[PDB]
C-alpha cells in the first residue's frame, strides 16, 4: 500500500455536469432528483499502473462566484470542464477559465473534459444547437482545443451513462504523477 494524496480543483461555466461528475463518480448514479450547487468533501482511492492515490476532488461556481480563488491553491491537478450542448462554454475556455489557472495556478496541470457526450447524437440538440445552428462539439474540436491551453491531455465524457468518468479522474492521477 501507498499514500500518494492529490488534490483536483473541477473549474468551469454553469451547465458541463461539474458536481453531476463529482458526484456520479463517488456514487456512481446519476442525481435524478436533485442536485446541489456544488458537491465538495470528497475522495477518490484509485490504483492505476501500480501506484494507490487518494485523489481528493473539489469542485467550483460562480452563486459562490468569490469562492473561487480560494479552491486554487495546492492543486495538483485542474479538470477545466465543459459542456458538448454549450459550445459557447468552449469558448470560455480560453477567456477566462486558462486565464485564471496561470494566475492562481502558475503552472499545474490541466485535464480537458467534455461533458454531456449524449447530448451529441440527440435530436432535440441538433435540433436547438442546429436551430442557432451550432452544431454539437466534435471530438477534434476540442482534443485540439486542449492543445492550444496545454491540457497534458484530453477527455469527454457522460455521466449519466457513466462511460468515461473513471479515466477523467484516472488520468488526471497519471497527470498528478508526471
Ligand atoms: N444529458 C446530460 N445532462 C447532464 C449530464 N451531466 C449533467 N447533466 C445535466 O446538468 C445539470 C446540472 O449541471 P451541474 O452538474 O449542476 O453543472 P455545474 O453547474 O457545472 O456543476 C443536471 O441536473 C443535468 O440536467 C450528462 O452527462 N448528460
Ligand atoms: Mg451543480
Amino acid at each position: 500500500m501507498a499514500a500518494i494524496r492529490k488534490k483536483l480543483v473541477i473549474v468551469g461555466d454553469g451547465a458541463c455536469g461539474k458536481t453531476c461528475l463529482l458526484i456520479v463518480n463517488s456514487k456512481d448514479q446519476f442525481p435524478e432528483v436533485y442536485v446541489p450547487t456544488v458537491f465538495e468533501n470528497y475522495v477518490a482511492d484509485i490504483e492505476v499502473d501500480g501506484k494507490q492515490v487518494e485523489l481528493a476532488l473539489w469542485d467550483t461556481a460562480g452563486d459562490y462566484d468569490r469562492l473561487r480563488p480560494l479552491s486554487y491553491p495546492d492543486t495538483d491537478v485542474i479538470l477545466m470542464c465543459f459542456s458538448i450542448d454549450s459550445p459557447d462554454s468552449l469558448e470560455n475556455i480560453p477567456e477566462k477559465w486558462t486565464p485564471e489557472v496561470k494566475h492562481f495556478c502558475p503552472n499545474v496541470p490541466i485535464i480537458l473534459v467534455g461533458n454531456k457526450k449524449d447530448l451529441r447524437n440527440d435530436e432535440h440538440t441538433r435540433r436547438e444547437l442546429a436551430k442557432m445552428k451550432q452544431e454539437p462539439v466534435k471530438p477534434e474540436e476540442g482534443r485540439d482545443m486542449a492543445n492550444r491551453i496545454g491540457a497534458f491531455g484530453y477527455m469527454e465524457c457522460s455521466a449519466k451513462t457513466k462511460d468515461g468518468v473513471r479515466e477523467v479522474f484516472e488520468m488526471a492521477t497519471r497527470a498528478a504523477l508526471q
